[PDB]
């Protein structure tokens, strides 16, 4: 399980050192009540490290150098307590590439209205504090991310919260590493992509490599390795009798630990394989992926890599309680004019993390590919609403199209359908919201969520300068029209 | 063994309706004096078709759409015999893909300067009337090449030529495929780009497969085919005696057999293997690469793509008498004072046609990939200048790196080195070559060609719209660093 | 005396983990001899450290994040023994602020005609393995010096130990701190700039008090210390006999005091002064400032900053045997047609490293700014070639020019004439590279500077990314005119 726990975020305050000692010290134990009752809240999926107050350039620069050394660092929260002059943190923004979240906030809630005197004022410079720093950040070109309230406020700390979620995402990214067991589909457009600049703007790193080498894992798999795989399917999933069904259980388990053995060798975090290229492989590849996936590993298809590392990213994200993540292809569409819903699905690899119902195992005649018929999980979808993502590489940048959607419970049963579905209707019209889909250019592989919000991939997006087009209800198509040709050019040469 | 003669280029003579049709009939017959004796000169490589002069502008665009119709049309020649208003030629710019020539010429050598009259002065209308013609080229931000001089000089007939090959090796690219034996070497950044751009602006289509479709083909082969090409091989290399080194022999035999009816079948111009993927294949692919890009298939390796199509197209051009192209990597250098020279070589993969001597078949040990000892053929270079060009990808384009050398005959002989190798200098200083190489981020794998000169690659660039810099001998090296900037931005907007 | 040896340099040697532990030995050992006989050499000014080989993602990146935390570090010098991979350094160079120095070398000049063999030309891949690697950098649009050449050879360490003390040149100016005592000359322009932009670019941070802080220092000097400098201004320097004349040379050496303990107690690199804005202050700063500059304190009149961090900055550089960097102001010009010159000087402030004769200390009636005759030193000017470099703000940009020069000797004196003087011709003519300094926009002030070359200023602006214009012999007033409109674009939108 690759869950979110060693990360820290830094907490920074700012001051100078024309000041007395006597009230940085203050400043300092008010930092540390404000930062500890902080941690008091659980929302947040981290922890929160304050560091020494700055004063000087020079410190500045210094806490900024340690925060991109530190891998467990995977974000930076300041704050202006006092007026803290921006010309001092020119030198330690011009380094930093750490996520900000720039915390506009006062300790205290209301004003004393009968004590204020200018020994306070002098404290609790919080209005103009920051406003002169934030000043600094348009001025740099600075991507981040401000949030205004009073940290007792929940409001504040849930935007604050997803930030940190956001914040982490691109480091589980910056670090891990795509795995390809084949290249793309033959004359496919949108799964391809520049490898270069995703290493270079996501700092996803990416590498192939050929799907004999899997086929050398799957066959040195140990026998009684499998069997503490089939007790676990069995107490989860599992189909009727020993038949040939067994056989691609057998098959999707042996498989499943070769591709476990190769991923950990390999420090990777998402994965993609083809279906026209597997070759000493006894079947294709399905079950295992989404054993895979249901962990955290982030998966794309028809060598999408795309989709693969938007899925894992956007996994790392929705990591809690409410979790739900999945690599989805909108498969087919329900045209009745006051119902029209879409089913997704896909041949076979499906999370079971959006699963209603139990997980079932089933097989069923496969010839995509030409292989034995290939186990997988069968369950219907989540209620309620969720989201569905795709980055795709527009030649000189990439882009990332969003569409709000609205999941409803199955209604009628599907007795020949063979792979695991989802309902839903996009917002705000099925006509709109796909021909704002096509407009945009979004792919087909897709990456569908029902753990985050909107507000989420919107400060991954700003975080990494990538473009973002959002498809709410709100919806005009005309005005997303020339939403798409402004874009357009501030993307391509300014970033 | 493709070759081109089967290419046409379309004449085109200009005039329009407000005109007598009996001065119409005397610009068609002395067009039809220029077009046969242009045929009757061996120097051009492909035919000429002279079509109706035009007067009209739906006659304009009807030719230009059968120019797009035609596949066997690979160029268009034009030529304003008398005034032809430039708006009727407008609509049939604005269609046509074809690449453009635009010959300036008078039919007749000297003025009659005792018979010049007002019949003759309307009659030949040159001077003035493709003046008019190549305002609306620059007005339409057309792409084109200009060449001026009278028909029956050579040089205007070499300007011609070489702009013919180059219309032609374009069109061995805009129809024909590249296929790709495993994806890149890993963590390789200059071989990789984007496939789908490359479709976009050069039209080579481009497509993967995995090494084990190429193993099915390799064990299927009749036994009686790989000693006819045992004969063949023994009538032009072969190596003493059958003891662990004609095993080798039939084994490249059959594999070349093997890629021979792999290429066939699907339309290919070029392909490219990779040395870390070839499970099941007994054997690193070896001569037989050099025996099919003796033909004309361009090869590249470690998945170069880039440098395959740019072999192949490179191939194309250079297909007479002084042929000379192959697949080359800078590999090793010699560093003293007056007379330092590189030395170029591969693993194995040097094509035979820029060999001096003649190919030795030679086996040696190489543990590159981890397979059996290849055969390979061993030879020096060719003597003379030559051309070092590499196309790149920039993230939002492509770049054309060429360096123009002078070969070298090579001085001592080397026992231990088991690959054909060429030796020659970079002009104008290795240092300076060099250093502006790195500055343009020219890749490592190459091609190197005898065949042809600059002119060749910079009518390729013309007509493609792509950044093209020289390494001329008149490198001056802190222009060429302002050169890289000022074409950054003019190729980033525009194209 | 702040002078440079602390700055250390990082060579760095690149690999991968794809290879035999006992090669990468080797290339360890072979790098460790090319280090130290390169610290054996006397030329470079500062040391170099070899860190060990890098073959994985990971290791580039911690070298990366170690060399922005560490201060002593001023300069990363990149070479690829081995053919490592490019994709490996995008994390890595993504990362680092230093300047780049891109060395291209193979540690053995010659061929091993005899011996190359497959296991010598592994282990030797510079070719071909560097060359990937400068795509990486040309992909990236990263700021980089490559050098070409064998590192015993002269020329090459000639270049690399000029962009040390460039690379150097800068780091004393992103920590460092500008003093101004006083603003800028009221309605002048070229002395003005956005002091915001010069900490993001440059990183020269920049601050004003006020002149009545000089003023306090000044007063409160101990006795004894004043006597004690004029004994040394005795062994060097000094005008007949105690007059008028010492009680001038008593207040500069008060003064000389005060601004040695102001400048050093602020972290200070250079400091600006204003003639019309010295209240309580009993005589302008004259011989005080001279004594500074001899140092090392850069300076500049008028509330000049952009020329006392220029001066700061190219007398960082210009710091060994050939020493020689001044504050110039274009005085004067001498219009005779075949000998055309321009004798440069100040009202008071000339640098004494430029000097050829003995410095004599002066007094003369000065009522620029209503004081008391304030000292000076006198001497003529040196010999040989030269460099008048000044950086201008353009608004939404810096850009330097430099203009070479070659210095004259004086061929009549001047009595009358009370500051020291230099007389020199602007290359070519002083009609057109005075026009192209009108043209390009270049202030009065300068940074006049016998020390050092043309190719030091260009490595300057190269690392730091701003636009360069140089008045070479090779000067072309209508190309140096596109040349102005073509950068103009260029650093106009990107950078
Ligand atoms: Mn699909
Ligand atoms: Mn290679
Ligand atoms: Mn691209
Ligand atoms: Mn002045």
């Amino acid at each position: 399980m690759i869950d979110l726990k060693q990360y820290e975020f830094w907490f920074l305050v700012g001051s100078q050192y024309l000041y007395g000692l006597e009230t940085l010290k203050k400043v300092e134990q008010q930092a540390s009540k404000i930062v500890d009752s902080l941690n008091d809240d659980p929302i947040f999926p981290s922890k929160i490290v304050l560091k020494p107050v700055l004063k000087s350039s020079s410190e500045i620069t210094e806490i900024f150098e340690k925060a991109n050394a530190d891998p467990k660092c995977a974000g930076v929260i300041v704050w202006m307590h006092t007026f803290s002059p921006s010309k001092m943190w020119i030198r330690g923004l011009s380094i930093n590439k750490k996520p900000l979240l720039h915390l506009h906030t006062q300790y205290n809630r209301e004003i004393p209205w009968d004590t204020i005197d200018m020994d306070y004022m002098n404290l609790n410079q919080s209005a103009h504090g920051d406003r002169e720093h934030g000043f600094i950040h348009a001025r740099m070109r600075l991507p981040r991310k401000v949030v205004v309230g009073h940290w007792e406020e929940k409001e504040v700390r849930e935007k604050i919260a997803k930030w940190m979620r956001v914040a982490c995402a691109i480091q589980d990214g910056r670090m891990g590493q795509i795995v390809r067991f084949g290249d793309n589909m033959r004359e496919v457009a949108s799964t391809e992509g520049d490898k270069v600049e995703a290493q270079i703007k996501l700092g996803w790193s990416i590498n192939t490599w050929g799907v004999g080498e899997l086929a050398e894992r799957v066959k040195a798999v140990p026998e009684r390795e499998v069997e503490e795989l089939l007790k676990e399917y069995r107490e989860k999933y599992i189909m009727p009798e020993d038949e040939y069904s067994l056989k691609a259980i057998r098959e999707q388990a042996k498989i499943e630990i070769a591709l476990r053995e190769f991923l950990a060798a390999a420090n990777a975090v998402g994965f993609t394989t083809t279906f026209e290229d597997l070759h000493d492989l006894p079947q294709l590849p399905g079950l295992a992926v989404q054993r895979l996936m249901e962990e955290g590993y982030g998966f794309g298809a028809e060598g999408d890599w795309k989709a693969a590392g938007l899925v894992r990213a956007i996994k790392v994200m929705g990591t809690s309680l409410p979790g739900g993540t999945s690599f989805m292809e909108d498969y087919t569409y329900h045209l009745t004019p006051g119902n029209e819903l879409v089913l997704g699905a896909h041949m076979l690899e499906v999370c079971p993390t959006i699963a209603k119902e139990k997980p079932r195992i089933e097989v069923h005649p496969l010839s995509i590919g030409g292989k034995a018929d290939p186990a997988r999980l069968v369950f219907d979808g989540q209620e309620g609403p969720a989201v569905n993502a795709s980055i795709v590489d527009m030649g000189n940048r990439f882009r990332l199209v969003v569409n709000k959607v609205l999941s409803v419970p199955i209604e009628r049963k599907m007795p020949k359908l063979p792979t695991a579905r989802v309902l839903w209707k996009p917002l705000p019209d099925f006509k709109r919201a796909t021909t704002a889909w096509i407009l945009a250019g979004g792919s087909h592989h897709t990456a569908f969520s029902t753990a985050i919000d909107v507000e989420y991939l919107i400060d991954w997006a700003e975080a990494l300068e990538i473009e973002y087009v959002v498809i709410d209800e709100n919806l005009d198509l005309e005005d997303f029209k020339k939403e798409l040709r402004w874009n357009e050019l501030y993307w391509g040469l300014l970033k």
